[PDB]
């Protein structure tokens, strides 16, 4: 899938670049410490944890058929980002950062 291959290609080269050198995006860039940050219950509330390393292996490795299968986990890092922390949460405010360059990068990706 010619296409295919280069939606992707545009997530791993643009989007998640931009969103990896971004400023707020270094508590993204590994899956959640649970140990280091006190969170007993972070892999118990949270289901399919996500972060921006995982993404960026899954793409190296070629694991994505289509481009929606990774955006899925963008939006999967996000979401999981605000079901376990509260309104008004640094890293609340963070991710919303994020998730916003996040949509405007997407928007361009090209879509034929
Ligand atoms: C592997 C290292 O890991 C961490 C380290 C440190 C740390 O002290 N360093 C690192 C940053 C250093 N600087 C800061 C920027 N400067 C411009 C250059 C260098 C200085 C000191 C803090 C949090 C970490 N790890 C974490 N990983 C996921 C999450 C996470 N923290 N946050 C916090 C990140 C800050 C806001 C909250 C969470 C905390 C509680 C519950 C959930 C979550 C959560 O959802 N996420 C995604
Ligand atoms: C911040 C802008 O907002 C968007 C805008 C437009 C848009 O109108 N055009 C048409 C005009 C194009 N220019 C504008 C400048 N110029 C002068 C020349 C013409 C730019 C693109 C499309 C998607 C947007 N934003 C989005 N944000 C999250 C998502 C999202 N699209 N996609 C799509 C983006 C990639 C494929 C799908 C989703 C769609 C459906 C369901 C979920 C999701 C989803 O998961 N996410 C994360």
């Amino acid at each position: 899938g010619a296409a295919s291959t280069n939606q992707l290609q545009y997530l791993q080269k643009v989007v998640l670049k931009d969103l990896w050198k971004h400023s707020f995006s270094w508590p993204f860039q590994r899956p959640v410490d649970a140990v280091k940050l006190q969170l007993p219950d972070y892999y118990t509330i949270i289901k399919n944890p996500m972060d921006l390393n995982t993404i960026k292996k899954r793409l190296e490795n070629k694991y994505y058929a289509k481009a929606s299968e990774c955006i899925e986990d963008f939006n999967t890092m996000f979401s999981n980002c605000y079901l376990y922390n509260k309104p008004g949460d640094d890293i609340v405010l963070m991710a919303q950062a994020l998730e916003k360059l996040f949509m405007q990068k997407l928007s361009q990706m090209p879509q034929e």
